[PDB]
C-alpha cells in the first residue's frame, strides 16, 4: 500500500483518479 488504495499497481509513472 502507498497513499492511494492500490499503491501504483497499474502501468506506472504519474497515476490518476484520486477519489
Amino acid at each position: 500500500c502507498r497513499k492511494a488504495g492500490v499503491g501504483q499497481s497499474w502501468k506506472e509513472n504519474s497515476p490518476l483518479n484520486v477519489s
